[PDB]
């Protein structure tokens, strides 16, 4: 069974958020799991360059103009770069530029990863051709289109890791990507309109996952759909909609191993994390004390993250004794936001506007809760950071988080299963009850110890994972 992932971002190479931390570690679990497992990747120069023993595949000409195809490896595992530096050649984000806005030939750019997917299944690989190609996010949406226009020489699967991000484009690009005109209809991959790349996947797929079960249901609701739902509705009815957990990256994810940290912890030797929390209230100039709880954000700054209610609730959150440490970018309403509470209570509130991939695992090793209180969570790899570090995670009971946190309610904790903190409205008022209970599990130590030990119990396996796509792969 060979796979090929189509898609545009890859850890360590290339991230901007969870899905490279995905294409990062999924391929290396299924060869583990029997899946021979390759990555398509836009020639983009971050990755170019850590693809150290790239060769050429092929020169093709093609609607958005030349390509070199290479191959190599990254960690084992088998990439192929579009080489097009006319369209990727470009420093910072694959989608947008320097002002955040969204590149111009973005049409173009993605349209091209979507057709050299479609075109390694007819062979663009003289040596190697995909039985399934497993498209991600709109990026990719293309490729079961491309390959549906072509009487589907290989079977595809289109995952969704975020509903929110359509890939709209005006409707006379129909004109720039060569496909069939009539492919621009309610039945194909037309919405509202517009092309959408995100329908055209979604559409098009032999089979449509989304990253996690309850995400998959979600999906089939107005409210997590935003227009899409009868598709989704009617994919499940078909029995070609299903719900895949994420697992977490454990080369890089751990506090047993985690480099990153000033000090390295078990699930059994929790004293060995104090270290982290004081270096981190150093580095972010908060008063060093350790009887003070220490809440945490590492997210992007976007409407979906619920971290306006962590503005409005920051206050309460102070007045109970607790401290803030942040990191983010995005919105700048929302940047500015932060900075300035930073300002208004130094020595309280730490924050940090920005990426910096190792700074979050010294929040992440330190803190002692992490927040994220998302409006929709299609999965969520944070939390289940949270989980593992020990930092116990206090969420909204939506997408993937709904899947893997476990309040810390009577029944929880008696069934010894408590492994967080969950609060169900979005508002301010409720994500402070949940802050409350936070507070109230802080004044009985040997508690919080035993929701740690559980939170840290928690397994989420890429190769578990694996052993579901495959099965999923084998049935089409
Ligand atoms: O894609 C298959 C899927 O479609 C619906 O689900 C969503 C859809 O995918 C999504 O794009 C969006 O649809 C909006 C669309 O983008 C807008 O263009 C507009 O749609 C109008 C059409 O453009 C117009 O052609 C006409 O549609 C008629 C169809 O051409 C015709 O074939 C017929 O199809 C119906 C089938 O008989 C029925 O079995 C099927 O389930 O539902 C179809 C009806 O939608 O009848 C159509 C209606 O006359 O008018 C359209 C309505 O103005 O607005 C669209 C809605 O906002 O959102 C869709 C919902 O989320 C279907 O719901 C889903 O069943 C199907 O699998
Ligand atoms: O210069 C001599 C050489 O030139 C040309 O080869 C080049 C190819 O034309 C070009 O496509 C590229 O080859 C890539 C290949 O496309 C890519 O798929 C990958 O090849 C993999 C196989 O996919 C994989 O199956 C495995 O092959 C095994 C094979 O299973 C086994 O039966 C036995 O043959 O051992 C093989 C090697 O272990 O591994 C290979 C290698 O990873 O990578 C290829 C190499 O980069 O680049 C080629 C060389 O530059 C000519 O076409 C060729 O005939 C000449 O000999
Ligand atoms: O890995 C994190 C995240 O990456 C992917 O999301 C990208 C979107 O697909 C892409 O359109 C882009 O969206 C931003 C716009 O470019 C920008 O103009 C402005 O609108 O902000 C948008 C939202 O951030 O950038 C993100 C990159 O984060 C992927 O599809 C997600 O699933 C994934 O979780
Ligand atoms: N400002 C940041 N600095 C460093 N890492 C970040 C930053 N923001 C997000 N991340 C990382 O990006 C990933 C986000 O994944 P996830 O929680 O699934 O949300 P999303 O895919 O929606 O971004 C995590 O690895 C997180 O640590
Ligand atoms: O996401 C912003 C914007 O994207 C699209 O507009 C494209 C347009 O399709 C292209 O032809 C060209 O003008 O560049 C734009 C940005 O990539 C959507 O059509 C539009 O609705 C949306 O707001
Ligand atoms: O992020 S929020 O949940 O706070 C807001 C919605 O996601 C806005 N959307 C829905 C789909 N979009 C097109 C407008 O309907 C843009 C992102
Ligand atoms: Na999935
Ligand atoms: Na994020």
């Amino acid at each position: 069974m060979q796979v090929l992932h189509v898609c545009s971002e890859m850890f360590p190479l290339l991230k901007t958020g969870g899905l490279a931390d995905v294409i990062g570690a999924l391929p290396a679990a299924q060869i583990a799991d029997g899946v021979d497992a390759r990555v398509l990747l836009p020639a983009f120069p971050d990755i170019r360059r850590g693809v150290t023993d790239a060769q050429v595949v092929s020169r093709r000409d093609t609607f958005a103009g030349h390509i070199t195809l290479l191959f190599g490896h990254y960690n084992g595992v088998g990439i192929y770069l579009i080489d097009a530096p006319h369209l990727y050649d470009r420093p910072g984000s694959p989608y947008h530029d320097t002002n955040l806005f969204a590149y111009t030939d973005n049409v173009l750019r993605f349209a091209l990863l979507g057709w050299v997917g479609a075109e390694m299944a007819s062979g663009l690989d003289p040596f190697w051709r995909p039985d399934v190609v497993h498209a991600h996010d709109w990026h990719a949406g293309l490729a079961p289109a491309y390959l549906a226009a072509r009487g589907r020489p290989a079977k595809s699967v289109f995952t969704v890791h975020n509903l929110a991000y359509q890939g709209m484009f005006y409707a006379h690009h129909m004109n720039d990507i060569q496909l069939p005109w009539s492919f621009f209809n309610i039945h194909g991959l037309e919405f509202n309109g517009q092309i959408s790349f995100l329908k055209a996947g979604l559409y098009y797929a032999d089979h449509i996952t989304a990253v996690s079960p309850t995400y998959a249901r979600e999906i089939t609701e107005p409210q997590f759909a935003y227009g899409m739902e009868g598709l989704l509705q009617q994919r499940h009815r078909e029995g070609r909609l299903s719900g895949v957990l994420n697992g977490v990256d454990e080369k890089i994810w751990s506090p047993e191993t985690d480099l990153l940290l000033a000090s390295r912890y078990t699930r059994d030797t929790l004293e060995d994390k104090a270290e982290n929390k004081r270096q981190l209230q150093i580095a972010m100039g908060l008063k060093v004390d350790d009887k003070v709880p220490l809440f945490a954000v590492v997210s992007r700054l976007t409407s979906q993250k619920g971290l306006d209610l962590v503005l409005e609730a920051l206050p309460g959150l102070l007045e109970q004794g607790g401290q803030l440490a942040l990191l983010g970018a995005g919105d700048p309403v929302l940047q500015e936001g932060f900075l300035a509470a930073a300002a208004e209570y130094p020595g309280q509130v730490g924050v940090q506007i920005g990426y910096h991939e190792a700074f979050s695992h010294r929040i992440m090793g330190g803190a002692d809760v992490i927040l994220v209180p998302s409006r929709f969570a299609p999965c969520g790899l944070t939390q289940l950071y949270g989980l593992k570090y020990g930092t116990l995670p206090l969420v909204r009971r939506t997408g993937g988080l709904a899947d893997t946190v476990s309040d810390c309610s009577l029944e929880n904790l008696a069934d010894g299963v408590a492994s967080g903190f969950v609060f169900e409205d979005s508002n301010a008022w409720s994500l402070l009850r949940a802050i409350r209970r936070a507070f109230v599990l802080w004044s009985r130590p040997s508690l919080w110890r035993f929701v740690q030990r559980q939170a840290m119990a928690m397994d989420f396996s890429w190769q578990v994972a694996a052993k579901s796509y495959r099965e999923l792969y084998y049935r089409l």
